[PDB]
């Protein structure tokens, strides 16, 4: 089992802290903000 690059949570949640402490953000929720896409 598997769209484009888009999050499921209010981008307003992806903070410079989540993109550094939370990896799932740089490869799950923050698939654009962290410029990971």
């Amino acid at each position: 089992f598997x769209r484009s690059c888009i999050d499921t949570i209010p981008k307003s949640r992806c903070t410079a802290f989540q993109c550094k402490h939370s990896l799932k953000y740089r490869l799950s929720f923050c698939r654009k903000t962290c410029g990971t896409c």
